């Protein structure tokens, strides 16, 4: 068993929008690299935690106070699911 890396179609759109809105993409890249490299658990600054409701099975890390990464992590997969504001991702 080797864990894969996945990106939802929506994730790619979300990343393009973050770029367009002048977010500091290096901050998202750093977080993604920690996950990809299995340098886990993440440090406390990300406030990483599991989600419920429609996002049950996924996790929530804060890149910034209003910039969230939603991802799934199992033994088999790491999937980057969405990124953006809390309102966009949860509202």
């Amino acid at each position: 068993i080797q864990r894969d890396i996945e990106y939802s179609g929506q994730y790619s759109k979300d990343v393009k929008l973050a770029q367009k809105r002048h977010k500091d993409m290096n901050k998202l890249k750093y977080l993604m690299t920690l996950l990809i490299n299995n340098t886990l658990p993440l440090p406390a600054v990300y406030k990483d935690h599991p989600l419920q409701g429609s996002w049950k099975g996924y996790r929530d890390a804060h890149v910034e106070p209003d910039w969230i990464l939603i991802y799934k992590l199992t033994d088999k997969l790491l999937r980057f699911e969405r990124t953006g504001t809390q309102a966009a991702l949860f509202g």
